[PDB]
């Protein structure tokens, strides 16, 4: 069969990109923005940096900055109440994950009123109706939510964090500049980083990959590998780099899906507040083990990119390498190595496994896993 | 400054990417197409192969075959009046660049009417308005341009091929199945193919080059370069990687720029008819000589995924065998290897030195060039 490529229409990059916002809305005549953030950044002053521009430019502009970290059913309902009373013609999400993921939750609800619960949307949304137009303008250097055609919620009520795909997501533009991104602290740049990570290397070895998925993917590695730690070190080039290597990664994974890192973090959010970036981190390489025979060549091109000498390894030596080259960002840039250190109890075990057999991420896994499978590397990851 | 990259917000990929065709239409209710080609598509049964398709799934659609190779103004005059004579109401373009370029110039003037005209269109087209909503569809390994935010024209009159470049015109939807592209001759895929890894060179090379530009440029390179042969002597497994290769380009050097390759094959086409590929593969080798020595490491790059053992060489060694790698490739397609071959006179070549200085495209090139300095370069290459 053949492959679909969802991509942003348009995006801008580099230091300085959210300049071009003003035009972007100038250029296709809307009214009113409903922004979609957290009150963490209004108050350092980001959302502001987006917003004193639209004042300038003479642009209509209102705020729910109502969204919490892993944005549950409730937080959506309110944005769409809020925006459907906005007089909002679109709307702006700057954020990460989190206030993107609601953004494009609330933009599908708008016009797909059909969908007001908000859980039947999980899956393949069947959603007759593309989004209310979205600027996504990430601040984090991570979830490649301005690119993807997936946003997670969380349902408090079933504490399980679920996934909605839909390509009626899809943002018109995103501004992904580092200078939005400056604000984040050392362990927000070492998790989002992360987060991307494992989003290139499971989109490397997904099922769905193909050609293009493997250049991209490959790519967004190598540029995350010599970025992330000198971005968790400050320097604000890396911080740019990072930015990129993240949308580079998102370009891949979302048209391709990911596989079981993802599948078992997830529960890990919704059970224990797990910052998402870190889960992953743990995860990762204990996957990457449990995935290393079912990738062909893929772990040698992996160690390669991470500035391992492979050259002359066997195949056997590339698939460590890589899996050590990981361990090792981990630990170098401050991820904590064990499960236990984050409080997972192993008395969950057998739920979080089942949640992770069934979250719709694991499909996209090489090897097939079973609920036991599953309950080892987390036994083995704690 | 910041950089934009524009893409098509949704393209299939893959022997059958046609299959999906009737799906998008009727995903986003559009009525009736006006199929833009060649009488010779028509003919081959190509054309069919998508017309058939949209009679069995139940869709209407017009055709205007009228346009003809580096398409003229009143082609795309013609053409537009029978668009706004048949209630189409998007546009399916199925061809090489050029039914696909006269497609888009259909889609914007039919929605810019100011532009009436089709000179008032060159450079950075000041449109208002988003082009008729395209479906684009190539049966080259060239052009690119379901995916390139401008198209080319040729004035009769001033007789010069000129560049429109716009945003506005990015298709919709761009299907990409070297099931489209199987009829090409082995000069035609020679000849479109080449004219990818020219834009796969120029836009790794121009002014405007950047991070993620370089990476997409330098995954097209590694592509055409390792197919072309194959595509050009009969391999299927080869058409379908090339038929990737050149869209991978268009989504590189159309956000960035060409150089003084077009530049100087745009007065070519215009001048002689000289097919667009086989001006640009002529050229080529001569202007990245000329080029050289303001391409940083890049020659490095390009001559090592053209398979050249760059190993132990000084950035000189290596320049050369970029050059090399490029006459090497164009002997074993079958492109002549002098312009005097293919009728170009001795006579015309200021007029043609100051066309090609003229031609937007040519600013983009990393080393400025004179009248003079074309000159030389349109003489050496006799
Ligand atoms: N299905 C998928 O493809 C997948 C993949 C990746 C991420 N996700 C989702 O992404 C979400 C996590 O998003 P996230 O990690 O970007 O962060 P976030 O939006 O959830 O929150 C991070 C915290 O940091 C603060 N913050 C954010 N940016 C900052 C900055 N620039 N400077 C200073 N402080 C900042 C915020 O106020 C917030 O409290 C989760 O809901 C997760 O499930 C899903
Ligand atoms: N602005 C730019 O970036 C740039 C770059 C590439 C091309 N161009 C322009 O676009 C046009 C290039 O078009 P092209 O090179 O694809 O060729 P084309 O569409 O102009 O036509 C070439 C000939 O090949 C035939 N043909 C095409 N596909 C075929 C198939 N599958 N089977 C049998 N015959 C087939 C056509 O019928 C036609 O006779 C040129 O006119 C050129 O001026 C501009
Ligand atoms: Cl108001
Ligand atoms: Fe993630
Ligand atoms: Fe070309």
């Amino acid at each position: 069969m053949a492959n679909r490529m969802i991509l942003n229409e348009t995006a801008w990059f580099g230091r300085g990109a959210v300049g071009a916002l003003t035009d972007e809305v100038k250029r296709r005549g809307y009214q009113k923005a409903l922004i979609v953030t957290d009150k963490t950044l209004v108050q350092c002053g980001v959302v502001a940096k987006v917003t004193d521009k639209m004042d300038a430019a003479g642009l209509a502009w209102a705020i729910y900055d109502g969204v919490v970290p892993n944005p549950t059913i409730t937080v959506v309902k309110e944005g769409l109440g809020v925006f459907q009373n906005s007089g909002a013609d679109y709307l702006i999400a700057i954020g990460g994950g989190s206030p993107q993921d609601t953004c494009k939750a609330i933009g599908i609800i708008s016009n797909n009123p059909e969908f007001a619960d908000v859980r039947s949307l999980e899956g393949l949304s069947p959603t007759n109706k593309p989004s209310v137009p979205i600027l996504a303008i990430p601040t984090t250097a991570g979830t490649a939510a301005e690119v993807t055609i997936n946003y997670v919620i969380t349902d408090e009520e079933k504490r399980r964090k679920f996934v909605c795909v839909d390509p009626h997501d899809i943002p018109q533009v995103a501004f992904i500049d580092a200078d939005m991104m400056d604000g984040m602290p050392p362990a927000l740049k070492a998790a989002t980083g992360v987060d991307a990570l494992t989003h290139a290397i499971e989109g490397y070895i997904t099922r769905g990959a193909w050609a293009l998925t493997d250049a991209l993917h490959i790519k967004a590695i190598e540029i995350i590998a010599g970025a992330l730690r000198g971005s968790v070190a400050g320097d604000k080039d890396a911080g740019e780099e990072m930015a990129l290597g993240q949308y580079v990664a998102g370009m891949g994974f979302s048209n391709v899906g990911l596989g079981l890192v993802h599948g078992m973090a997830h529960p890990l959010g919704a059970f224990y507040n797990t910052p998402h970036g870190v889960a992953n981190a743990i995860l990762l390489p204990h996957v990457m083990r449990y995935n290393a025979d079912f990738t062909g060549e893929k772990y040698r091109d992996i160690a390669r990119v991470m500035g391992v000498k492979v050259e002359g390894m066997s195949l056997e030596e590339a698939r460590n390498a890589a899996v050590e080259a990981v361990f090792a960002l981990n630990r170098d840039v401050g991820i904590p190595p064990h499960l236990r250190d984050v409080g997972v109890r192993k008395e969950d075990i057998p739920a979080l496994a089942q949640a992770a057999l069934d979250d719709v991420c694991t499909g996209g896994n090489p090897r097939e896993a079973t609920l036991e499978d599953i309950v080892e590397l987390y036994h083995t990851a704690w």
